Order: structure tokens, then sequence, then C-alpha cells
């Protein structure tokens, strides 16, 4: 009954730009913030935890500090949108949006990051 | 808040033995089966899915059929206990118990499998 869907399972973004990863879940009538739980994570590193209508950055992995936010306006439309500003090469990998809202589901989203030689060279060292 | 806790985040088991990995969640009074969702997985392979008060093996990976059980007696005590009999080296890796019940959380559990040379040689192909 409850299915999470992702329009894009793959994103190809540029180094230093901003990215928005979308993750859709059904909302029948009006959004029950008390029943919504949203988890954004990549490779066992927690990015976002949204419970009771507020972000919890107490468990956010340090590499995503000051750069990751959940677009709360899109939530009432059934869209868990993760925005990452200043995309780094470390941001490449497999992301997971986990959503609980009556039912529970999750989806994987792969991010590849293109970079110029200088940025890639610094990441390599 | 609603938090899933695991007594042991690491299990060290012997090849061919049976293991039971525990995953605790709070129950206010008596377990409301209609509101409970239990998801067990290791490394993107589904082991157990408990929805609507019934096991769902429709997405269970073939390796875990007839070899994995959710102890339903422990569920009413707030313990989603996954029992895997005849542990193989392929069972080593990162497990996740995902639980939705008036809230949502999950925990990771690492299983290491000790095996004699013969079992390792067979796994080695
Ligand atoms: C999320 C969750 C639960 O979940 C239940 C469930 N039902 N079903 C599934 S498994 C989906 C699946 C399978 C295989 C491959 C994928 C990857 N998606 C691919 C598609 O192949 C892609 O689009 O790239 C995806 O879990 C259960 C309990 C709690 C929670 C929760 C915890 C914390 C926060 C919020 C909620």
């Amino acid at each position: 009954a409850f299915t999470v869907t992702v329009p894009k399972d793959l994103y190809v973004v540029e180094y230093g730009s901003n990215m928005t990863i979308e993750c859709k879940f059904p909302v029948e009538k009006q959004l029950d913030l008390a029943a919504l739980i949203v988890y954004w994570e990549m490779e066992d590193k927690n990015i976002i935890q949204f419970v009771h209508g507020e972000e919890d950055l107490k468990v956010q992995h340090s590499s995503y500090r000051q750069r990751a936010r959940l677009l709360k306006d899109q939530l009432s439309l059934g869209n868990a949108a993760l925005q990452i500003t200043d995309v780094k090469l470390q941001d490449a990998g497999v992301y997971r949006c986990m959503i609980s809202y009556g039912g529970a589901d999750y989806k994987r989203i792969t991010v590849k990051v293109n970079a110029p030689y200088a940025a890639a060279l610094e990441h390599h060292h």
C-alpha cells in the first residue's frame, strides 16, 4: 500500500554546485507531521533525521555539517527533498531515503560527482 | 522519542551454528499488530518483512528461505529477534532492523562468522 518512489535513481552533479535529491511518498489528504519520519543517509552516515516536524542534526555525520537540509515545504506535497549545497567528491555514493508515514519504505539513489582536475587532485590527497 | 536499540551491535558466530540477533523497540501496553512493521535486511538483501501481523516472504532473498525466523513471541515483548539457523560465511556483514510503530528507527548489527578451513575453502570456490 505504502510505496516510496524516486523520479531519478541517478544524479550526475558538478563539484561545488548544489543538488536536490527527491523522494516521493503518498499523502492522501493533509500532512500528519506527528506521523512522518524521514531519514536521509548515504553509506551508513546519517544526513538528515526528520521527526515531529523538525530536523534533528544531533546525529548528522560531520561531513554533512552546515551543508544538508530537508526542504520542509515540499513535505506537504509528498516530496522528501534532500538539498546538499557545495557538492564535494565525498558526496558521491549510494544515498537512502527512509520514510515512515503510516506505512514504511525506502529507496536508493546513486550520486556521481564530476570534478575538474584540481578539485579531484586535492581529494586524492 | 521512539528509539530502536540493540543490546549487541556485533555478533561473532561459528560456521554452521544458530544465532539470534536482538532488536528492541518500546511497547506502551500491548503490541498493536496493525501498527507494527518489522524489516530485517543485510547488505540490500531482504531477510524478513513483518507487516499487518503476518510475515511477508514475497521479497525475501532466496538464501534466507526456511533458514530465517522472526520470533513472534518476543515481538509482543518489544524484541524483534531474528533467528538464523546453520550460519554460513555469506551471512557475515552488516544487518539492519527497521521498525515502524508509532514512530520509526533502525539499528545496524555487524555479524562476523568464524569458520574452519574446509568451510572457508568451499566459500572461496
Ligand atoms: C524505512 C523503514 C522501513 O522499511 C520497510 C520496508 N518495506 N519495504 C522495504 S525495502 C525497499 C527496497 C528494496 C530493495 C531495493 C530498494 C532500493 N530502491 C531501488 C529500487 O530497486 C532504487 O530505486 O534505486 C528498496 O522496506 C521499516 C521500518 C522503519 C523504517 C524507517 C526507519 C527510519 C526512519 C523512517 C522509516
